[PDB]
């Protein structure tokens, strides 16, 4: 953690733009975090990196690496070794927006700082959000602390329930983009699954300095091709391979033996053969169907590569979110998980009631009780580590707090995980959203322990202390809970609702934590970054209670005295 060692990491990420299996991809080509090849070259810098015998070996053969290697390969490497080497532990990385200032910022505004129209299409209303620098910056940071390619036995630990984690992460990604449709009045995204269906298009307006080059665009009109690499009926073939062991309930291993897929492991075990992680239990079988999707969607311009075409912004998680139809994909692949959870079997009483308490009120506090305000906010990002600044503007919410008022009816101190979500009353054309579709649309706002003394209680808890984002992001001359760079943006931490207020259900859950708890470092945006070297510190399935098959019609019919639903309406201006 000396200031010394930050500021050599900060050196190695400067102006950016033994090793004998390293140095495949050319230098100025952007590097694809979803492609095989792309990857496994990636996985060979930062084993070399971890491999290092001490800190001053490490800033060596690195400083050493990026004078030849790509420097997208080498960055993506480099974080993956600062966040896992003991020698690193309580250093940060430099902002990736600041590294490479140009996968955030439009090609337009760095062009007109260089040593110094109107709107046609209703999806423009939304890139506030799929654009917003926060949201891509903690996509990029997310796949660091859980990449596909980890391997349990190499470095001598796993990652606890990364496949779990990567159908959560990415559900709630499209969880927060449908609560941002229906807030700009427009219909849920649907889930490309029809796989001759023509996309929409997305231009980037995005260059990639390093070579003069840029990030292909996709016209409208264009329809998923065979690349060199894989053919469109080979992920189709992926796709009902796995939708036969869900319907099944068990999974087909390597050595021919079957895997079941029980309530404990199965989401996991899915997740990590869906997207497809080392840890699939049988690759050459089910595949790579998440990972191909993002490759041929990218490469959709130029399938076999005779127009020498870069990738679209598709290939990189830096920049995947900003293109429509990543929401279309993903609804695709949480459509997967979504036919696996529907065939386990909807909570009981007993699993969801903590028995002596009882919630009465929850009430938000903020200017005006129980109506959260949203308006727009620049913010600069110096350009001149990766030129000077450029502004932007984002969304952002007022402060608030809950306060939520407990009724302990037992003789002792009790002890609960407070879990609270937020999920749209009405959809765009004015219908109440029952009960099993707000599943889909429930955004986690909050998880954290309380300590219940007997009667009444008040627990007050502050929008700032949210477990869902990211409290804190030194920038470059910053450097010269805590230090990873994983988390949700705190600007983005509720929808941006409308101008005359949009009703959202506030559900508040209190479980028992002595059930809950397993069981650290980086925990400042737990519910979707984990915790550093311990596993996940809640036993509860991702997504609870929202996970299973609700079969009630009313979401107030589903609650047991342990919940509760305050309405509450956004108001942006
Ligand atoms: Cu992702
Ligand atoms: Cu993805």
């Amino acid at each position: 953690t000396l200031h010394d060692k930050q500021i050599r990491i900060c050196h190695l990420f400067e102006q950016l733009s033994r090793l004998k299996n390293v140095g495949k991809l050319q230098p100025g080509a952007i590097f694809s975090c979803f492609h095989p090849d792309h990857l496994e070259e990636a996985r060979h810098l930062y084993e070399v990196f971890w491999e290092a015998g001490d800190f001053n070996d490490f800033i060596e053969i690195a400083k050493e690496a990026r004078t030849f290697v790509n420097e997208g390969l080498f960055a993506f490497a480099a974080e993956v070794a600062v966040l896992h080497r003991d020698d690193c532990k309580g250093l940060y990385v430099p902002p990736v927006q600041e590294i490479f200032p140009d996968k955030f910022i439009p090609s337009a505004a760095i062009n007109e700082a260089f040593k110094k129209g109107n709107i046609l299409d209703p999806e423009y209303r939304l890139a506030y959000y799929r654009e917003d620098v926060g949201i891509n910056a903690h996509h990029w940071h997310w796949h660091l602390v859980y990449p596909s390619t980890w391997n349990p036995k190499y470095f001598g630990k796993k990652k606890d329930r990364k496949g779990e984690l990567f159908y959560y992460m990415h559900q709630q990604m499209c969880a927060r983009y449908d609560c941002e449709r229906l807030s700009n009045g427009m219909h849920r995204m649907l889930p490309f699954n029809n796989f001759d269906e023509p996309l929409a298009g997305y231009a980037p307006h995005l260059t990639h300095v390093a070579s003069g080059k840029y990030y292909s665009p996709r016209p409208d009109g264009l329809k998923l091709r065979d690349l060199g690499d894989i053919e469109i009926s080979e992920m189709v073939r992926m796709r009902e391979r796995i939708l036969d062991s869900i319907h099944l309930g068990y999974v087909i291993s390597e050595d021919g033996s079957h895997k079941t897929l029980d309530e404990l492991h199965g989401t996991d075990i899915l997740g990590a053969l869906v997207e497809s992680s080392y840890e699939s239990v049988n690759h050459e079988y089910y595949g790579n169907l998440h990972n191909w999707g993002h490759v041929t969607m990218a490469r959709i311009h130029d399938p076999d590569g005779r127009f020498h075409e870069e990738p679209g912004v598709m290939s990189d998680t830096s920049t995947s979110l900003r293109d429509p139809i990543f929401y279309n994909w993903h609804r695709f692949i949480d459509n997967i998980f979504h036919e696996y959870k529907n065939t386990l079997k909807p909570y009981d009483h007993d699993v969801l009631n903590f028995p002596d308490i009882q919630v009465q009120d929850v009430t938000l506090h903020a200017r005006v009780d129980n109506v959260v305000h949203t308006f727009m906010r620049e913010q600069e990002l110096e350009l001149k580590h990766g030129s000077i600044k450029a502004k932007y503007y984002h969304l952002d919410h007022e402060p608030f707090s809950y306060a939520v008022n407990v009724q302990n009816n037992s003789a002792s101190d009790k002890h609960a995980t407070v879990r609270i979500f937020l999920a749209p009353k009405y959809d765009e054309l004015g219908n109440e959203i029952k009960a099993d579709e707000l599943r889909r649309t429930a955004i986690e706002l909050d998880k954290f322990k309380t300590d219940l003394h007997p009667g009444k209680n008040t627990v007050v808890r502050h929008s700032l202390d949210s477990s869902v984002t990211l409290s804190h992001q030194p920038t470059f001359e910053d450097l010269l809970s805590e230090y990873c760079s994983c988390g949700w943006p705190s600007h983005l931490l509720v929808p941006k609702g409308n101008v005359a207020g949009m009703e959202y259900h506030l559900f508040v859950m209190l479980t028992d934590w002595d059930k809950d708890k397993v069981d650290v470092a980086c925990v400042d945006a737990v519910s979707y970054c984990g915790a550093r070297d311990h596993k996940y510190p809640d036993k509860k399935p991702m997504g609870f209670p929202f996970d299973r098959p609700i079969h009630t019609e009313h979401i107030s019919d589903f609650l047991t005295n342990n919940m509760f639903i305050k309405d509450i309406k956004i108001k942006f201006h």
